[PDB]
């Protein structure tokens, strides 16, 4: 037990992501506090890539939401590329159908968005993002939600995230 819950204490204590050729990494802690969007994509992906886009006028109006990739390329090679053209942070390559399945996402490209404290304030935020009355509306949004405080299983947000229990 205690091997696999020290495993489970540092779940996801880096994210990843491209700066000049480079893959470089930053501690999960900063993102404590933080809402997220999560971009469920891929290289091979044809309307993903296109999503680019779409993020990059996204994070223009809300620079504070931190943008995390959360891959399904099929090579390594693809997700590198794919970090180095859209400089996100990014989850390590892996297999990451356990989160897919947590938030039952039909389909990729997805994005949603999520509190500080690890509720989801848009689910289908991919559709939000399409015309430019969510521009406004989000920040309305952003500026009205009332943050509860939470405590995560190990004080791991991103185990919390992906890995608790209560999607049963």
């Amino acid at each position: 037990k205690t091997a696999e819950y020290e495993k489970y204490a540092n779940y996801m204590n880096y994210l990843y992501y491209y700066q000049n050729n480079e893959l470089k990494k930053i501690d999960s802690s900063y993102f404590k506090d933080k809402y997220l969007g999560l971009f469920f994509g891929a290289s091979w992906c044809k309307y993903c890539v296109t999503f680019i886009d779409s993020l990059n006028i996204f994070k223009k109006n809300f620079p504070n939401v931190e943008i995390i990739y959360i891959p399904f390329d099929r090579t390594y090679q693809e997700y590198q590329s794919f970090l180095k053209n859209t400089n996100f942070y990014a989850l390590p390559f892996d297999n990451y159908l356990y989160i897919c399945k947590k938030y039952q996402i039909k389909n990729l490209p997805s994005f949603m968005l999520i509190t500080p404290n690890n509720n989801i304030l848009v689910k289908d935020a991919a559709q939000l993002i399409k015309t430019d009355e969510y521009i406004n509306n989000l920040k309305s949004l952003i500026k009205n939600y009332i943050i509860h405080p939470k405590t995560f299983q190990f004080n791991n947000r991103f185990f919390d995230l992906f890995r608790n229990l209560e999607h049963h």
